[PDB]
């Protein structure tokens, strides 16, 4: 099918480059580490190089391992020794696939800890523009399944082949990023990944032994048979997210039967049933928080699914919307931002004022994303009709037109109107505007939605691809308030725009990311939305032959964080308080391809993705905390360049979004 073949740098035993035999796209399939690609990654992050804390008593010591004692004249066995420790990695090529096994052996006289042990696994996951990217990038889906753990790496494009890696010896129980940074390409990269195994204790002459398989598949499904094949597991659950007194069922499968398969829910024995090559559980979630399943089968293997357990999901929201509205509007006539939803610090528990010291600014101030959280109220006001809420909003609706717009329309982000004039900003304004029609019947509000798109058009032309288009509630809102001229004319608007979109196809210009998910899925949010409205096929045949590439920025993995959750990894910089670059599961935009999920399934009535667009939105509740407090980002990866991440950053910023989608998503609204 397709061989994998490799070079190997003749110096360090890494491999250079690997590629796939028969790809006509002839794609790298790691990140060049000779500073040609990045003139920052150099040949210390080369593949199958790596690093780990050796503890002896009270001496304590980090070493890396580059330069080999032996080295095989093909570099398929490559033998390094680092003060006590042996790694031994020996290389094949079997039947088209490469197998690795990496041998770690204490040859010391006592026994040797060794901590945040890692090997360089430098998939080429960056952004450089969208041609070489969907040609000759892939995203890297990541899972720390232990002994089950997988890399499944999809060609942005969606083009095959694309490429697997299975552990089948030893384990991964997290991974890290190196190597980001403003002056490290910023938001353009993922950076350099390590697969880190577990912390080891060797006694002397005692090993520890990691072996993975890396292969060509054909998508999803091929690469699921094939980690079977390998003799891998495939884990997964009825859902991610459950409300107390929900049944969750999770479910191991493999090629053949498992021997001695058992369970555990938080480290509790659960009871296992087996059926053939299916090993499941099903048990009640009575309590909220963290729940852990692992499988633990063939003596000596584990794996495991993250789960989350709310109070439920009604209050969440409910408790959300009354922190914004109690916590997060400045309330002080004599602030200028009087009526603004904003930025809230969940360490100070204070709004954040935006005057003191950080990375940027503006991404911290009273408009542009902070719109999201007038969009919530106005839906969360539709169900409820909480009348607090709607006073607020007549305020906030107040601040926004008074103080973030000019009498013409022109939208800015805060208050002096010194800043950035940006495109992104008048979409969401609009969609408050139209939204706040809803709330009070007053025609002016839809004028002012639409106005505001006019001059986002004037400005900006037709080929920006703004998250949330207002397209449908726009176009409603015109139609319920019989304004005709206005209708048709916005109607030609968005016309224009699809049509740019339909001529532009994947050559997607690059917007504050060369190549994102949050340019691609608002992409075809906008034209499914102009489908619904015109019945014109030739939008949605646009939205079809772009799905894939808004499907491969996702993953299967079987955590609430991952689960239908796009790859993002640099909102924790530019919006959070930690301001660090890395891998964000879930960030909240996230939920954009649960709308186009939502859409695309009204589209062609296909329910499947309805079903996926509940699943998207749901897996960002781990956003909203029970007292009603919000994050900005969760950074998932173990450390990112040292630091050690796997927390909530403790900003509210941006993420209320999440559940302007979630209640699109299950509501309609």
């Amino acid at each position: 099918n397709f061989p994998v073949e490799m070079r190997i740098n003749p110096s360090t035993g890494a491999i250079s480059e690997l590629t796939l035999k028969g790809d006509n796209r002839s794609m790298n399939w790691v990140v060049k580490t000779d500073g040609t690609q990045y003139p920052w990654v150099k040949d210390n992050y080369g593949w199958g190089l790596g690093y780990f804390t050796v503890v002896k008593g009270r001496e304590t010591v980090k070493r890396e391992w580059r330069i080999p004692v032996e080295i095989s004249p093909d570099g398929m066995k490559v033998l390094y020794r680092e003060g006590d420790i042996r790694i031994l990695i020996k290389r094949e090529i079997k039947q088209g696939d490469l197998v690795e096994e990496y041998s770690f052996t204490n040859e010391g006289e006592e026994p040797v800890s060794l901590y945040d042990v890692a090997v360089y696994t430098p998939f080429n996951d960056n952004y450089p523009d969208a041609q070489q990217c969907i040609n000759s990038r892939a995203h890297t889906h990541i899972w720390k399944g232990g002994s089950a753990a997988y890399v499944n790496a999809i060609r942005m494009g969606d083009f095959t082949p694309h490429l697997g890696l299975v552990v089948t010896d030893g384990a991964i129980r997290n991974y890290e990023i190196w190597e980001r940074g403003r002056k490290k390409a910023n938001s353009q990269t993922r950076g350099i990944i390590a697969l880190d195994l577990p912390d080891l204790l060797l006694k002397p002459g005692e090993s520890y032994s990691l072996e993975w398989h890396v292969f060509a598949h054909n998508g999803n499904d091929d690469f699921r048979h094939k980690l079977l094949e390998k003799g891998s597991v495939l884990v997964s659950c009825n859902k991610y997210v459950f409300e107390k007194g929900e049944k969750a069922r999770v479910e191991c499968r493999s090629l053949e039967p498992l021997e001695a398969c058992t369970a555990k829910m938080n480290g509790v024995p659960v009871p296992v049933k087996q059926e053939g090559n299916l090993c499941f559980v099903e048990v009640p979630m009575e309590q909220a928080g963290e729940v852990r399943f692992d499988f633990y089968y063939n003596g000596n293997k584990q794996t495991h699914a993250d789960c989350l357990v709310i109070s439920n999901t009604a209050d969440l929201i409910r408790k959300r919307v009354d922190f914004i509205r109690t916590r997060q509007q400045m309330n002080n006539p004599s602030d200028l931002r009087d009526g603004a939803y904003m930025v809230y610090d969940n360490e100070g528990d204070s709004i954040y004022l935006n005057d003191t010291p950080n990375c940027n600014p503006v991404d911290r101030d009273e408009g542009a994303e902070r719109l999201g959280m007038g969009v919530l109220l106005v839906k969360q006001y539709l169900l409820t009709k909480d009348p607090e809420l709607k006073q607020s909003l007549l305020r906030y609706a107040d601040f926004v037109r008074r103080k973030l717009q000019t009498d013409n329309y022109v939208t800015y982000s805060s208050v002096d109107q010194k800043n950035r004039n940006r495109g992104y900003n008048y979409m969401w304004v609009a969609e408050l505007y139209f939204q706040m029609y809803k709330v009070t019947g007053d025609k002016q509000f839809v004028t002012d939605g639409y106005k505001t798109l006019k001059s986002m058009f004037q400005q900006f032309g037709y080929g920006f691809y703004a998250i949330g288009i207002p397209v449908r509630l726009g176009l409603q809102s015109l139609k319920e308030a019989g304004m005709k001229k206005e209708y048709t004319d916005l109607r030609n608007d968005f016309i224009k725009t699809g049509d740019v979109f339909v001529k532009n196809g994947l050559n997607y210009p690059a917007h504050e990311v060369n190549y994102e998910q949050s340019i691609v899925a608002p992409a075809i949010q906008f034209l499914a939305q102009l489908y619904l409205e015109t019945g014109s096929q030739k939008y949605l045949d646009e939205v079809k032959r772009q799905m894939p590439v808004l499907e491969a920025f996702n993953g299967f993995q079987p955590s609430y964080h991952l689960n239908e959750v796009a790859i993002r990894h640099w909102d924790g910089h530019w919006f959070g308080k930690r301001e660090l670059f890395g891998d964000t599961f879930p960030h909240y935009w996230s939920t954009i391809t649960g709308a186009v999920y939502y859409y695309y399934a009204l589209c062609t009535g296909d329910s499947s993705y309805q079903k996926r667009a509940e699943n998207v939105v749901r897996n960002n509740l781990c956003l909203f905390f029970e007292d009603g407090k919000a994050s900005c980002a969760y950074m998932y990866p173990y450390k990112i360049d040292g630091v050690k991440a796997e927390f909530y950053d403790p900003y509210a910023n941006d993420q209320d979004w999440a559940l302007v989608y979630y209640l699109l998503v299950n509501r309609g609204l």
